[PDB]
């Protein structure tokens, strides 16, 4: 139907066909008078499926012959979303299964539904990683990413009487046609037990033993050939596991609770022993089987020639001594040459400067957990200290400072710290944010080794988050400069030459507004809610945070409302103002938040003086499926983060490429965005990382925002008195007393301005001919936000290889 | 090879060897290069599968149009053992996929040991249930299996310094090949809760709910293209379950626990509340199933002309009173009506004379677990007792006797009681077990309604037991009968005629002789221990039971050592006295006389003066797939039961069709077993059950046999003093004990004529022509102990429906 998605030809068409009807037959045991939905969506999978074994052997083959430095991802999270739609676009075969299952008179695109996201992240981090996932196999790297195959992911969200409950993610119930599994390469991983010392060596022993069996999922690169792997770990008792025998048998799920289920918490650490466990229980098995390819391939000394590996976050700092505790106990290496292995093979990518979402873990834990880790650890921070002393001498207050080991209630282990020491390079994720950790969190270890220090601005694959989720935009941009732009990126700068285009800004337009027409039938379909399509849809989706301040968006759209009810007569931009996202399960001021937003809609859509001019929409369950169908209808891209909180971002890049327009603080990557695109074309307002430096100092009093801004006041007096929960008069006492007593993101301070930048992006969608060539300027200059570009600085920049974008024989 | 095994024709070999290198390469993801021998056993069981899928969905199809009188077998347990070679067998691949796997460089028979037993069940019930699904799908019976998907079947045994130990049978490790997955028909199962009363009936009101997952494994038919269904419920929590956070998301284990773990107890009852549940989710889930496909063939009254319930022992008790609560509380049908329905759709089979077997849940049990079908349970027993009263007026002694409802310190159900009531047919398992039903235990059900009971004497399939497990015998049968034999087994009668045939006489023990041998081979390789292949290969395999007499075996054992060590220089008959069996776990006397076998044997064994002349070894982990191997290798099978104890056997019959003689008890079904092949072919000896009342009346004594034989008195001083165990010498202090002042099973009245009945069998085999003639009039009267006999009574005289040996179109 649309040329970027493949050929349709007579050969591929007529063997898919058949194909699908024997997995129907063979595999799902149906035939068609009995088979449902998900049966042929299962067909399907297995029908696409076959087409990357060839491949993913004789990839995983080459790497055999060839033998590159291999790159080692680890990841405690991996949020791959939908798995069906990326491999027929990868493999080119989309046209050809859509013509396939058409004759068959069956709709893909309904089949496409069927699946479960596998919903392994939080958020941003998560998303991340799969990301680089796919870009590194587009960039043919010798690449594996290693985590955790959890059975329960983030949890569904559904929304009762205002309120998120949540319900377990049972996300493998149907089982998963995408996996294999590889109960032949299970390894063990050690817990507990005592350490002892002999005439040659510490020694390890009265373990409790879980077993680790891997699955390994392939990750295909964009038309190249090339297919890596992504293994996940599952956790499995011993079969004498406590081995009266009925509890015996019943108590091996103690073990097996490792790969349970993801902890939910974005931001935030929550110092629990099942989480160190999944920690330890990824990097355990995870370095032994690098240790074994390695050996596969006793000179320890070409290890880092040979490998990379990539913590992302702190999450798997546990690699660093582990691999100490590898090289010394059991390989026998002397301390300096092991730690010299280490630290050439590390790297740390750091994701935040929120000082509760850095892990501490209590000495305690760690003592009981990995007794002979933290005898490692105690040694690593005893000889980084002494390097610290002999290059700042006397400078006591930097040795508690840049020490490990924190002392207080409590003695903990920072493992940024670890991570810091036992790394070759750390990188923050955005300019701004790589210079905040040069500046103030590391400022001590920057200036003790500024070389160990980058940046790698993040990235979005543009496979997921244009061709698959946007084709119509990928098709007009591909008419007119081709179709090499999806593998790089920088291309849809040849765009700047069709602003003046007057075929080129209609067909922008029209894309657009078909994918707002199919979004707005979706909501009415699954939801049963109505809104307006010709209205400004102003979209802010990511997890529910004070720091992202969904509250600022929240006193927009009441200021909005109260505005209409005092003019009600006036000419207002309609405007449906969608929010979404999830709160961590614990996290009482998000949940309350959730409730505001739902709260304010009940009042504004049913306001009948306000009509179809104001729509608030709480989109529940967001998730990578639901970013996919509503990014692509965003007109309007909410970035409203406090200066110095977000470090990245990576859905502002999403909106940037679909051809939304952002309003956002100069914050994470907006900053790089607004540079790329022209500050003119991107909507900034409000304190920089300066300003709120400057407040921090004289103090912020919010009471001085309520005293002089009127509009502000009135809001708040809203809330307080029960304008928007007549029945339960004081339910958002907890918001506004956050909000007027012990705001730490300073929401009113960019009040006056956000309205106002508001008013200006009213002003620019009146004029739909502005609008949409400032939404060209701002496609055309989104190349540099492409997983490919990140990825590329990652391997020349940290882990010395190339990229090739050579096809590798079909 | 040989002719039974089916034709290795051109088209068919070549068409599995590219669909075994097709399931290699798309289905295991592997080439030739790193595949093991387990790849190679999955790519196997894949391509064999793929031949039942048109069979499966025809056959099922087929049920659909006609509308046949359903069968549904309930059962707790369904040993099945392996499924590769009997699939093979019933298809009549075994040829074809020998050849096609020879030509790719492959030896099957070493595939074949990879695949793991379905151990989902303790010994013959479990046993009977899975010979019992072959029979039907071999005679056309529209029948379905069920039960419950256990994650752990029975134990793996393993003997460490000659004591049991258990370790965990994690059989869906790997995955299971055989089994598809039915997520879209799980249905939901209610516990706990309470009763409430409306004006118009009771009603089951806030339970908790247990989801119930069907997976389906097919039952292929010998060579007549029928395949039915055996469907085992997986326990699943629901998404809401419990719904801190991660603790409800680990709390989901609980409910799932139901389908965890089999019940290792043989022959005992054991009133655990996780048992009880497994009793309810099997009938619960079920019973939605029937009634499901009765309605999509209101009119109730049809019901039992289109469904027959068979109830595998009581487990499945639970079925009578849930028919009741649906048919009453749900489709609000009057009492006496849905009681109608019940009783003629129910059918109870007891195994066991033995009182601790019986099930007797206590009230409080069943009043938090299932307070309805208490309710139900009592009304029952009240409608039952209204007519016993009006039978046998002013009998109250048969009324507390007949009670459903047991009194005493803790109030029980009795659950025979409940089954004999709802049910219109009653059976035991061989002639005399069910007539000491109508004799003694349930005399007073018997004289209420004598109709209702009947015996059906138990049988084995010979397709495992004879084709699959004795190729060599079943061609030298097939060479001279037939192979019409096969699917009717009283064709065997023809083998009288070649009694006295030479060439006959000549294969039937070189057969032995060759299996013998391969045995002996297996013995060396797999666990180190040298056996003399010339001797009388004397074995009893079956579960460790007092009333199984396994330590009468063993008191002829030290006889004959002793004899021995008295006149070395003497000659006798070299015998290898092989034991073996699994001890249900808490059951300490049976785990003694393990070790005792154990400890018999490391003195016998290593006695220079014995040589070669005595061997005793115990079979470790006897299983379905060791049955295999060790009954087509036995001479001497050992059935020796004190009589009245083992309600029918089923091993006997094993034996007896794989060229064993028979030394045994006039019990359970070895009465049949000698009166089919004549007495003066069988090693009859010891006490009939009348000799056993007898002893009863009177006392048994067993201080009058240890004071009349010295050969026995100096057995008891061996093992009280220590001679089997030096270092400690009270070891057996128990066993000793139980044998003079507590035994129920009378070891000591049979020893006499049991040793003197053993010269005899000595005897016999010095003269190797008419050992095997008699061998021979054994194997050609075991016809009767076919199951396709067994199935084709149960069909005419309790379920109303005719057998059919016709082919459905291939
Ligand atoms: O179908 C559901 C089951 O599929 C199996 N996969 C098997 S047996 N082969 N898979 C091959 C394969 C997987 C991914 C591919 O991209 C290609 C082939 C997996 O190992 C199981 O974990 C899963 O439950
Ligand atoms: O391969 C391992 C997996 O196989 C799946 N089976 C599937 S997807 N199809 N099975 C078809 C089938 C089964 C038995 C047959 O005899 C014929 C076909 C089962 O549903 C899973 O429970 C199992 O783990
Ligand atoms: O670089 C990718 C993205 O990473 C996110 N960080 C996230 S989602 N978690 N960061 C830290 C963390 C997460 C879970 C924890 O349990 C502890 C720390 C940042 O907040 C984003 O700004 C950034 O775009
Ligand atoms: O009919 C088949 C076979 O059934 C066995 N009975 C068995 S193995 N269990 N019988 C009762 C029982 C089992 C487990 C329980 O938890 C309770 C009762 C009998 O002992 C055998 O003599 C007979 O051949």
């Amino acid at each position: 139907q649309i040329s970027v998605r493949g050929l349709a030809g007579v050969e591929n068409v007529t063997e898919l066909k058949k194909n699908f009807n024997r997995h129907l037959h063979f595999t799902l045991v149906k035939d068609r008078n009995v088979a449902t939905p998900r049966d042929y969506y299962f067909a399907l999978a297995h029908t696409v499926r076959d087409h990357l074994v060839g491949r993913w052997i004789r990839t995983q083959q080459h790497y055999y012959e060839k033998d590159p430095k291999r790159i080692y991802y680890l990841s405690l999270e991996f949020y791959m979303g939908r798995t069906l739609q990326n491999t027929m676009v990868n493999l080119a075969l989309e046209n050809a299964c859509d013509e396939a299952t058409y004759q068959l008179g069956l709709d893909m695109e309904e089949l496409e539904e069927i699946e479960e996201d596998a919903g392994l992240g939080n958020g941003g981090l998560g998303r991340l990683a799969a990301c680089f996932l796919d870009s590194m196999a587009t960039l043919g790297l010798a690449a594996y990413g290693y985590g955790i195959r959890y059975e329960f992911g983030i949890f569904n969200q559904k929304i009762c009487g205002g309120w998120q409950m949540e319900e377990a993610d049972d996300w493998l119930r149907y089982g998963n046609p995408w996996e294999k599994a590889r109960p032949e390469f299970t390894l063990p991983v050690h817990f507990y037990g005592r350490v002892e010392h002999t005439s040659q060596g510490a020694k390890w022993v009265d373990t409790q033993v879980v077993l680790a069996m891997p699955y390994d999922t392939p990750v295909p690169g964009y038309r190249n050939n090339v297919v890596n792997t992504m293994r996940l770990w599952s956790a499995k008792a011993p079969n004498d596991f406590n081995l009266g025998y009925i509890q015996a048998v019943l108590d091996r799920n103690l073990a097996e609770n490792i790969s349970r289920v993801l902890y939910p918490n974005d931001n935030f650490f929550e110092g629990k022993e099942l989480r160190l466990k999944q920690e330890y229980f990824v990097v355990a098995a995870t370095l032994q089987d690098i240790i074994r390819r390695f050996k596969s391939s006793t000179n320890f000394d070409a290890f880092p020639d040979k490998v990379a590996i990539q913590l992302n976050d702190t999450h798997p700092s546990l690699a660093i001594p582990e691999l100490m505790r590898v090289l010394v106990d059991l390989e026998r290496l002397d301390w300096d040459k092991a730690w010299e292995v280490t630290v050439k093979t590390c790297a740390y990518t750091n994701h935040t400067v929120l000082p509760e979402a850095l892990e501490r873990w209590p000495v305690h834990l760690l003592e009981t957990l990995l007794p002979r880790h933290l005898q490692i650890i105690y040694e690593i921070n005893q000889r980084f200290l002494n390097r610290v002393a002999a290059a700042f001498p006397g400078d006591v207050d930097r040795l508690r400072r840049m020490s490990l080991v924190e002392e207080g209630a409590v003695k903990r282990i920072n493992m940024a710290h670890l991570c810091i020491a036992g790394s070759h390079a750390v990188n923050g994720v955005a300019r701004i944010h790589s210079e905040i950790l040069k500046k103030t969190i590391f400022k001590d270890f920057y200036e003790l080794e500024p070389h160990k220090f980058q940046n790698k601005t993040n990235g979005i694959t543009p496979r997921r988050w244009l061709v698959l989720c946007n084709p119509g935009l990928a098709e007009i941009i591909a008419e007119r400069i081709g179709e090499e732009y999806i593998s790089d990126l920088d291309q849809l700068r040849k765009l700047l030459s069709y602003v003046d285009d007057e075929a080129f800004i209609r067909d922008v337009a029209k894309v657009k507004q078909e994918n707002k027409l199919k979004f707005a039938a979706y909501l009415e379909r699954e939801y049963k809610v109505h809104i307006n399509p010709n209205s400004l849809f102003d979209v802010q989706v990511k997890r529910i945070h004070e720091y992202k301040r969904q509250l600022l968006n929240c006193l927009h759209v009441i200021t909005l409302y109260n505005r209409i009810k005092k003019e009600p007569n006036k000419f207002v931009v309609p405007r449906t103002v969608m929010i979404g996202g999830k709160a961590a399960p614990g996290y009482h001021m998000a949940k309350m938040i959730i409730k505001l937003i739902t709260a304010i809609g009940d009042v504004v859509n049913h306001d009948p003086v306000v009509g179809d001019r104001l729509r608030v929409i709480f989109l529940e369950n967001y998730r990578v499926s639901l970013a996919e169908k509503v990014i692509p209808a965003a007109d309007l891209s909410e970035q409203i983060s406090t200066a110095g909180t977000e470090a990245s971002g990576t859905g502002n890049m999403k909106f940037m490429l679909n051809g939304a327009l952002t309003i956002g603080t100069m914050d994470g990557a907006n900053v790089e965005m607004a540079e790329e695109a022209g500050e003119e074309n991107f909507f900034i307002f409000g304190m920089r990382v300066e300003d709120v430096d400057r407040l921090d100092q004289r103090g912020y009093n919010a009471q001085e925002y309520y005293d002089r801004i009127p509009e502000l006041r009135q809001i708040i007096e809203q809330l307080s008195s029960g304008f928007f929960s007549p029945k339960q008069p004081d339910l958002f006492k907890d918001i506004v007393n956050m909000l007027m007593h012990h705001d730490r993101f300073k929401v009113f301070a960019d009040y006056e301005e956000y309205v106002k930048c508001q008013e200006r992006v009213s002003a620019l969608y009146k004029n739909p001919r502005e609008w949409t060539r400032m939404v060209i300027r701002n496609i055309a200059t989104s190349g540099k936000f492409s997983s490919d570009r990140t990825i590329a600085q990652y391997a020349r920049e940290i882990w010395g290889v190339e990229p090739s974008r050579q096809r590798l024989p079909a």
